[PDB]
């Protein structure tokens, strides 16, 4: 069911709006972005 290549984005859409969301809360709440920003994915 994981990685895309099915035009249908339903199911997808919605886990990935809540993967972002969720995310850039927890960004600011723990190291992941301390991670991202020191191996320049930011």
């Amino acid at each position: 069911n994981d990685h895309q290549d099915l035009r249908e984005i339903t199911k997808d859409s919605k886990m990935q709006k809540l993967a972002l969301a969720g995310f850039l809360k927890k960004i600011k709440g723990t190291y992941i972005e301390s991670l991202l920003k020191e191996h320049k994915l930011l």
